[PDB]
């Protein structure tokens, strides 16, 4: 499923993100942009072996199991194909491990580079919610 922007800060502020560990909505809304286009469909591939997953693209390497990444860990106890269903909540619910994992939203390195210190309201910008 391919979100439209606003029905994706919807969904997200319904299932509890909307100031989730103090991020304010638009910053997992421009992170979902940048990581998978809103595709909850989306895959990627990372150099060590480990696969990326769904809107928020939520790496094998720690969070879930795909059967195909040696030596992982699966702290969402989760099989990543759950992470790929037009539905957000296991996308979600992971996120809420990840984001209080210490490391906040830098957790994701797209979050850090490309919506950290910018104007992340705009992503929410015109939104009823
Ligand atoms: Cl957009
Ligand atoms: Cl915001
Ligand atoms: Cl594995
Ligand atoms: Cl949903
Ligand atoms: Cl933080
Ligand atoms: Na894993």
């Amino acid at each position: 499923k391919v979100f439209g922007r606003c029905e994706l800060a919807a969904a997200m502020k319904r299932h509890g993100l909307d100031n989730y560990r103090g991020y304010s909505l638009g910053n997992w809304v421009c992170v979902a942009k940048f990581e998978s286009n809103f595709n909850t469909q989306a895959t990627n591939r990372n150099t060590d072996g480990s696969t990326d997953y769904g809107i928020l693209q939520i790496n094998s390497r720690w969070w879930c199991n795909d059967g195909r990444t040696p030596g992982s860990r699966n702290l969402c106890n989760i099989p990543c194909s759950a992470l790929l269903s037009s539905d957000i909540t296991a996308s979600v619910n992971c996120a809420k491990k990840i984001v209080s994992d210490g490391n906040g939203m830098n957790a994701w390195v797209a979050w850090r580079n490309r919506c950290k210190g910018t104007d992340v309201q705009a992503w929410i910008r015109g939104c009823r919610l």
